[PDB]
């Protein structure tokens, strides 16, 4: 069962905000397995059942997934104040982590993060789940060698990350998530810099249609940037599949690891 007794949760500092309320870090003291660090999503308005159902549906959404690179649901407290207890990724948000470690993280760690995210996305595609919000801001750092997709509720227009068909006609498929993943890979190799900085959202569409693309990040291997550009094919059917990106990122990772030993 997923119902958690409130006395077992100690609410810690605020780590972020979501549509329904503040997100906190905290501690969960399970009956048989002591001090576990957890993330706690709060909900200011779920004294109203209309808000409660939408909030708790976000926990049900994470309940169906079980992958090493997707945050897991620990449980829920369904009475007011309503809370969702999630796994805590102690090193926080990927963008800040990459900015802070811009000159200390090796290229193999950056490729490892892209590869780990491709395994989570290939897994979600096998479950017929279209994410729609693939971006570095929605990736968390569990440890130096482990990144995970954050909560899907906290992950929710991001025009600068979207595929042309998603912007033009609101079409959302695994092929549009591949475009977004290409942008997310670019953000990782750029050390947490956002795409199209200083450009208006309305002019992103025009630049993409003129053949312009986000440039090769400094010190990025040409084979890896070439993979990002395949994600940015205008035609969705010409983009690679997540299983192909997963195989190619593994080849690039092993090639980089072989250069060290
Ligand atoms: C220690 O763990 C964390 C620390 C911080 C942090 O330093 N934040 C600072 C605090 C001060 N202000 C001024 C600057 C930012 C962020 C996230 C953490 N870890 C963590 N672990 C698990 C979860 C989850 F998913 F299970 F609930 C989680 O959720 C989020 C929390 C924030 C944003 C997102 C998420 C998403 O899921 C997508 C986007 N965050």
């Amino acid at each position: 069962d997923y119902e958690i007794q409130r006395e077992r949760i100690e609410l810690g500092r605020c780590i972020g905000e979501g549509q329904f309320g503040d997100v906190h870090q905290g501690i969960y003291m399970s009956p048989e397995n002591p001090a576990l660090a957890v993330a706690i999503k709060t909900c200011k308005n779920c004294t109203s059942d209309s808000v409660r159902e939408k909030f708790l549906q976000e926990a049900l959404t994470m309940r169906q997934f079980d992958h090493p690179h997707i945050v897991k649901l620990i449980g829920v407290i369904t009475e007011n104040p309503v809370w969702i207890i999630m796994e805590l990724c102690t090193l926080g948000e990927l963008r800040s982590f990459l900015q802070v470690r811009k000159y200390s993280l090796d290229l193999a760690s950056l490729i490892l993060y892209a590869y780990q995210l491709s395994t989570a996305l290939a897994y979600l595609e096998s479950k017929r789940f279209v994410h729609r919000d693939i971006a570095a801001r929605n990736v968390l750092v569990s440890s130096n060698d482990c990144v995970k997709l954050g909560d899907f509720g906290l992950s929710r227009l991001p025009i600068k990350w979207m595929a042309p068909e998603s912007i033009n006609f609101r079409r959302f498929t695994s092929a549009s998530d591949v475009w977004m993943f290409g942008v997310c890979m670019w953000e990782i190799l750029m050390h947490g810099v956002k795409p199209f900085q200083g450009v208006k959202n309305n002019d992103v569409i025009g630049r993409i249609e003129n053949g312009e693309r986000l440039p090769m990040p400094p010190n990025c291997p040409p084979t890896l940037y070439s993979l990002m550009t395949k994600c940015w094919a205008y035609d969705p059917s010409r983009r690679p599949r997540f299983t192909e990106l997963k195989a190619q990122l593994s080849t690039i990772l092993e090639e980089e690891k072989a250069q060290q030993e």
